[PDB]
RNA sequence: GGUUUCUCUUCAGAUCGCAUAAAUCUUUCGCCUUUUACUAAAGAUUUCCGUGGAGAGGAACAACCCAAUUUUUUGAGGCCUUGCAAGGCU
């Protein structure tokens, strides 16, 4: 914003430089996809496997 | 003999990746009723989004000029004495 902003460009809303927050949330995305994957393995294979008895 | 393009196997040393996430455990910290979710530094171990080398198979596109000094175009041949060699010669 800082940097867009400067001279006869003034503030408002009008900056459409989306490389970097899209960036960082694609990094994001790397991580939290092995987590949400076993975690959601274990929700469906509770609602289809059944809750199993003996436990850990 | 080539190039491009898919699948599989194997080995990864290289900033494996001029980029950058998450989880688990152990230490120290911050939060302060308990547990999720957490605060932020160190170390260890994994997962995930990508990459490189090598090999195998399939498919597609192209093709079976120096003879005149310093070297290589000659100072080149002939005589005498001693035990071919040495020397004196022309
Ligand atoms: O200049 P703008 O494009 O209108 O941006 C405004 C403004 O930015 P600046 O004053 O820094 O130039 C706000 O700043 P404050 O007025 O609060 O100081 C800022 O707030 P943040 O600095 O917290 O981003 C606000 O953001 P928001 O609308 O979320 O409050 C943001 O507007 P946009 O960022 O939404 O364009």
């Amino acid at each position: 914003y800082y940097r867009f902003n400067t001279g006869p460009v003034g503030k408002g809303p009008g900056c459409g430089f989306w490389a970097a927050g899209w960036r960082v949330w694609l990094f994001f995305m790397r991580g939290i996809t092995p987590l949400l994957e076993r975690w959601l393995g274990n929700l469906l294979a509770r609602q289809f496997e059944g809750r199993h008895s003996k436990g850990v």
